[PDB]
């Protein structure tokens, strides 16, 4: 199943409300655990509290808008859970914790206040970045775990360790792997190994003519490699307005794709590509960290 070059969707509605006390459910990170869905998000209330939580684990989709919400009692926002296999310990990597990234580890992934003490993830800073190093995600191959991440600034960058030395921090450097205008490579990487390819998928977000928020796609053979443009325009993305078949939300924003495993090789299926996003009406105005984003799914037609 090739990558298509031109990417048709359809899509449900918004999929839970938040609970009572948040604004908005945002930033998705989904992991498939014991056959059900488990999701963490970040949160924001009616004023000026970020914050992160879970749901409880869910079968189908139908069941995430009855599934309990649990809010984490330390918080873990723009969140990235995945299973460390080489060790048996689940990790929880986050932003605005005490350096640029943080992480946590657990044996029950499934208890939002659970994690463990925090533990640094990243120290290091960027040039031309006012929020500074941002929406971070990680995927391991055979030897190398790696980390990716942006700066709200129009690039992406690269950190790598040898997997014997995670989890651990990734030190203080990385490396631009990618730059553009600040509207054409914003924010929220995600990156995936393709399912019975040698090929390795990148997401980014973008911010279109109008403001409407949609991913842009890239490839690479090697985690270490060359990303090279697959779908990179808002009249041809990976996902967005122009393809959705969404009309609930204009948005197609920080998500992540539903995988194959929960482990670190983060891989999906290009046979069955879905995208868990977050949308907003487009009605909704006030100001950014109060819009009411809602999860929702995208599936890709073949
Ligand atoms: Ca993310």
């Amino acid at each position: 199943c090739e990558l298509p070059s031109t990417y048709r969707w359809t899509s449900t509605g918004a999929l839970a409300q938040p609970r009572s006390g948040w604004v908005s459910l945002k930033d998705f990170t989904v992991v498939p655990y014991n056959g059900q869905h488990l999701v963490y998000a970040t949160t924001h209330d009616t004023g000026t509290r970020w914050g992160s939580m879970n749901f409880e684990p869910f079968g189908d989709w139908s069941q995430m808008a009855t599934a309990r919400q649990n809010a984490m009692n330390s918080p873990t926002v723009a969140p990235t859970l995945f299973y460390f296999a080489p060790k048996d310990i689940w990790v929880l990597a986050y932003q605005w914790g005490g350096s640029a990234f943080s992480y946590r580890t657990s044996h029950d992934p499934t208890d939002p206040n659970g994690w463990s003490s925090e533990q640094v993830l990243f120290s290091g800073s960027i040039a031309d970045s006012a929020t500074g190093p941002i929406d971070q995600t990680l995927i391991g191959d055979d030897t190398h775990m790696y980390l990716f991440f942006a700066g709200d600034n129009g690039k992406i960058y690269r950190a790598s360790m040898p997997i014997g030395d995670f989890p651990g921090s990734f030190g203080s450097t990385a490396t631009v792997v990618m730059s553009d205008t600040r509207n054409n490579l914003f924010e929220a990487p995600q990156v995936y190994k393709l399912q019975g390819q040698n090929r390795y998928l990148m997401i980014v977000e973008a911010i279109g003519a109008q403001g409407q928020r949609y991913f842009r796609s890239f490839t690479a053979t090697s985690l270490d490699g060359e990303w090279t443009p697959q779908a990179t325009s808002e009249s041809n993305p990976f996902a967005g307005k122009a393809n959705s078949g969404a009309t609930w939300t204009d948005d197609i924003s920080h998500g992540e794709l539903i995988r194959t495993t929960a482990d670190q090789t983060m891989t999906v299926d290009p046979c069955n590509l879905q995208l868990l996003y977050q949308g907003r009406d487009p009605g909704s105005g006030g100001t950014y960290d109060l819009l009411p984003y809602r999860p929702g799914l995208l599936t890709l037609q073949r």
